[PDB]
């Protein structure tokens, strides 16, 4: 795309809001809503299927855009321009609950408080005017992914590394599993994305809401991301931590993401 | 509400000084105040009954400005805000699990384990989003939560809103600011987990934060209303029995207010 | 005060130096000072009474200025550079410290470890103070300056429960902190870090300078020509092979920068 | 080189983007390909060698730039780098040690422990100063060393010098780059250590770092050629039967370099 | 020193390079240089006495600068200012090493890396136109420090805490017990010192190495350390952690500084 001047006037600024709901394993609108099944953990690298439903996959939708009114005589043509977002963990109030069927501080004392949500973080928000593109990497290649989830099947052994051969769309929403699949930094030119993991089984979450913080999206030319087919394409994963059972079983736990993302108009050829 | 100039002139700048006390769940003016109740813990999401006094709640006020009357309204521009009694936290002696239980000796652990610090500053209730761990949860009478909200509670659900409009009985672990709102509320949260998490808390009367939004508005005070709302959960209190309470710390709140006209 | 404009001229600038010692809880000039006595713990805030010399309280003092005079002038703070002093001790891992593996009677000493409380204040008169307990029935020693029978409310905020620090080494830490209802002539910064294992984080340097003015760009203001500084330097805790665990504390440097202020 | 103005004209900039991937120890296109061997530990400092595979070796490529011929020379101005595939430490559940491995119960504890990350951009090799922790390791035959470095290259030894001059060979624990050289390239590096710390790592498309120094001048490629460098050491993969293992992710560069006259 | 203007000119400025290597306790060029010896704990402070070698002590050095090129006939005096450093800790990378006689994560199992170097993390550094000036302060003053330390000896309760009384100069390498001796804030006009400490015996080292980072070593004033006699002085300690051994046996474990220091030509009366 030739990216020429920003369209300016009246309903040339525009905004939107949206949800992701996190793909944590679990049934949507059934009890566990929000949390994977328990981890069941493989004894070797060649004996390792990680059943459904017990790892967390990439949430992601595309929003439909205004109406841009386009100038039907001109050359060029009008798209939304992403210029700016607030983005929120939402429901982080939740993580004060220490009393829902947790393992508890002193467990063999049958006393304390649950544990709570404790261990991995993963969080990470993409926003674009395409598909967020991918680049496939997993742990251990040898892993068999249940039929439900979007994986590249027999990798090889190249893809516990980089291998330039293995790349993927995020196109459909709760089967594109997070510990098989990053953003591709070769590609994503019309793609903001931000990533944090903080590891271990014992972490301590942190987490901040505010309505007040503003991220830009803007290159280092002031372009933002053009939504192409007049979309806006929002991607996240938000892997909170563990939850853990009296009898220690473990499952992910995630939180929904808010996004209010600021369009503009901008001019192309 | 259309927004015009900021109203200049004698007694157009006004400030006011609140504390909003902790509602960690033991009642006011007894013995464990500032603290919840020793927490019970269930052994399913199915039959999971917090009782009343073993959770914590927001704490909300609203604050009368002087009256005023295209009419004029109290804008909140900035604010400073502190979490007071940091310094008891320093009591390592009163009735504390010590770090040494099992030769009875060496201090009291202390508060530790979870913080959760959130101040909101408007000119309306605080807008909430309800949000529950387990949906199945059986809150007390005492409580003001959605009954039955249904498994879609324990994620997003847009069908699932409040205002905070009463002080200390909107469970913390229930309820979360919803950002599909507050238009004309400013709130900040930070959450640190863990039970055996290290607190850390800052305290100074040098620090300002401005209130206005991209546009140079501030909060718009209805009704000649300004309301505050916390949580500050500083962590947990264990017993020599091991038996585990939330402890909490009141928030000062000053606020620096203009006249602002609006249509 | 009505604040004029700032007196300028030769003499209008002084620079103080003075340190603030520890009063962790032990005696000055003995063989434990900078520590508090070995900590005891109640079985119930019923039954809660911390014992003279196991706990720490605030160190204060006032130090006199140059005697300066419709208006007349005051020293106004503008600035200051504050320093924990002794940081280098804590390298200190072979003094009757409990050891990383006791059981073998191996290994370094733990050193000092657990909670950290720093804080300090300048101003142009003395702290005002909020009274505040962990349990209000605690019973506190003869020699401690604390509201007797302060009631439930002093467990969080009471507006009643008011002081001013006006005597060095003997208001708890554990019972009073700054009032930000009040202190308008006062500034001051401070940083809690729980814990009983937590590792101290400490720094020091000459090049780092706090801004003393507020808003208005008004600093200070000395009332009777005193500058009236105010410390708490926990470090953390002491623990020796038998597992008693004292208060560990450290002295802090001030550096304050004054100029002339003329009044109404 | 003399440095003399910066050239213009429609191709004085060109950008180019690199991957390295880790040599963590074992072989490329194998099984356990980005990971380390299993890791022996010594019972002295006199009988300790640490065997080929057991331990990461820095990363190394020179790209090729379009040829340009006072000369004219590619100086490197900006990069964005990211450590890649850090998705992948969300997985708890490939042969990993258990949180509850007594109950044979709870996730993977997956990785955890030292994080090691550095890279390096210039004009030429990045040179290294020889620091050993224990001077008295004998390193295997794979591996690019100072042998019989003597006890003074367990500090610096100022007659310890080398150059990064091949890939996953140089040991991590034996070389670091050389202050006292790289005036032709810049460095960044962290350590975080122990083996139960947990990994933090960020990664976005959105930040650059500048490579010009104090006088405005980026790394200048000599020979046409772009000296990329990294170590990117994770943490430690801990078996069900304890043994322990590096693991090293790939690291992403993209470099913006402009055309410069030298003498 | 009355301090006039910077002389500018063809030679008015000169970067220096040193390093200074860790005086951990053992001696130079032998098998355990960079370590202290294993650490001996007393039973009270009273029968105190960490021998020789069980303890760090300050590194040390006076920089003979190049010649100033005095004006022979002129009233003032030139003086090497120094403006700007920049440090780095060197052989961080060395930290990566977990296989060398070192106590094991499963000691218990005779399994896993070793646990590498942990715990407490001291790292200052003095950059001065004279030798840093020094406050005594020591854990426990009843303390009988070896002969080989220089200290000041039977220093009196008031040396656990702030004492007027008791000062020096660190005008010695490798003698100067870390743990006795500190900056004094009262003094050091005309030194630019900075330090951290992270405490602990199982607390990870986090230490950072770039040659893109400096420091500005200009006062309020904007004057650098002058340096009298056309020495610059400059100091360090860099307690990295502890090494443990299979049999528990703890040891002190430092790093080499490096510093580049900017000085320029200034009038002084
Ligand atoms: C992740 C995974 O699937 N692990 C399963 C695997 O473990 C083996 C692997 O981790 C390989 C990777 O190289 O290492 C094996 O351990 C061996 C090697 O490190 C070896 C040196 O290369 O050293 C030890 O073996 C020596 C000797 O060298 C061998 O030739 C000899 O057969 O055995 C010797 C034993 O002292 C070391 O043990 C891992 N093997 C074990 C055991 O951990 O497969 C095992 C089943 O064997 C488990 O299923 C793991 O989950
Ligand atoms: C949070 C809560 O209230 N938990 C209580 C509940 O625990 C069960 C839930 O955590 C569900 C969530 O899906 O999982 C149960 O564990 C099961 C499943 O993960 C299942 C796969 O979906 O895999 C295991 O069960 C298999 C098999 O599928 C079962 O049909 C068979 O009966 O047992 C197999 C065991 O190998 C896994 O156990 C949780 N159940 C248990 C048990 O943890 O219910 C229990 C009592 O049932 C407790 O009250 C929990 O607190
Ligand atoms: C800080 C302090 O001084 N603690 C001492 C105190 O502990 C008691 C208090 O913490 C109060 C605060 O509300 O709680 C008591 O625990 C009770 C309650 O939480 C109660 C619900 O309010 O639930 C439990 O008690 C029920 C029942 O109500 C009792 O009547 C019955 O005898 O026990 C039931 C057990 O299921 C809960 O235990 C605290 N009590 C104990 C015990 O910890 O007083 C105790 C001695 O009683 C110690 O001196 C503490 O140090
Ligand atoms: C890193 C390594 O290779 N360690 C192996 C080595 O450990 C010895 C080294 O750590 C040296 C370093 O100085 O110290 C030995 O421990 C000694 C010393 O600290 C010594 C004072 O210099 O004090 C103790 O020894 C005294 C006495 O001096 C000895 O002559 C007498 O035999 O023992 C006395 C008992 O207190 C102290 O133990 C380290 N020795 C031991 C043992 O840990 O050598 C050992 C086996 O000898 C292992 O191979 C280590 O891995
Ligand atoms: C750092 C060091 O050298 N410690 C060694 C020392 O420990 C003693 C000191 O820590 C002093 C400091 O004031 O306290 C002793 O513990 C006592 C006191 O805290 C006392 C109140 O002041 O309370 C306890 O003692 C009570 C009673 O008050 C005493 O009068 C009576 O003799 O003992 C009572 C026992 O409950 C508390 O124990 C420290 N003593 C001990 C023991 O820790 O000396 C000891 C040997 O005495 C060791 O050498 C330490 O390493
Ligand atoms: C991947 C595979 O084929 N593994 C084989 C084992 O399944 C098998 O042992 C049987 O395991 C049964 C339970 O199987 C799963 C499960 O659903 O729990 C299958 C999952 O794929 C597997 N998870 C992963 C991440 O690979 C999971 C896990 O290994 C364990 O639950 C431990 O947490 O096992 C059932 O319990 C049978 O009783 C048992 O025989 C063995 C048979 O030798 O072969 C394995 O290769
Ligand atoms: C300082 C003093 O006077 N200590 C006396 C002890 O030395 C003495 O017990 C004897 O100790 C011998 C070993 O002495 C050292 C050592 O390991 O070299 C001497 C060190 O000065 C001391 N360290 C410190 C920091 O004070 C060190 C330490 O206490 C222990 O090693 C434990 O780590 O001891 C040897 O073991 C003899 O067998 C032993 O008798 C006792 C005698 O009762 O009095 C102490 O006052
Ligand atoms: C969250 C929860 O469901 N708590 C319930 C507890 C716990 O199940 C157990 O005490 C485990 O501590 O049991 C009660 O009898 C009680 O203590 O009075 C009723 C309470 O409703």
């Amino acid at each position: 795309i030739e990216v020429l001047a920003v369209r300016t006037g009246p309903d040339s600024i525009t905004e939107i809001e949206a949800y992701l709901n996190p793909r944590m394993g679990q049934p949507q609108n059934e009890d566990f809503y929000g949390f994977s099944d328990n981890v069941t953990v493989s004894d070797d690298f060649g004996s390792d299927a990680p059943p459904w439903k017990q790892f967390p996959c990439y949430s992601t939708a595309r929003i439909s855009l205004p109406m841009l009114n386009q100038d039907m005589t001109s050359d060029t043509i009008l798209m939304w321009e992403a210029i700016s977002c607030r983005t929120e963990v939402m429901g982080v109030n939740m993580l004060t609950n220490v009393h829902s069927a947790q393992k508890r501080v002193y467990e063999n004392d049958r006393e304390g408080t649950g544990i709570g949500v404790e261990g991995m973080g993963y969080h990470m928000f993409a926003i674009g005017g395409e598909p967020l593109e991918l680049q496939f990497m997993v742990f251990n290649h040898r892993a068999t992914y249940p039929a439900e989830a979007t994986v590249i099947k027999n990798p090889g052994a190249s893809s516990q590394v980089f291998d330039p051969n293995l790349k993927g769309t995020l196109t459909a929403d709760g089967v594109f599993p997070v510990e098989a699949w990053g953003p591709d930094p070769f590609k994503n030119e019309n793609t903001r994305y931000f990533g944090q993991y903080t590891g271990g089984t014992q972490t301590p979450p942190v987490l901040t809401f505010t309505n007040t913080q503003t991220t830009i999206l803007l290159d280092e030319n002031g372009v933002g991301p053009l939504c192409k087919g007049d979309g806006l394409f929002l991607s996240c994963a938000d892997i909170v931590g563990f939850f853990t059972q009296h009898n220690k079983k473990m499952s992910f736990r995630g939180l929904p993401r808010y996004f209010r993302v600021t369009l503009r108009k901008r001019v192309v050829k």
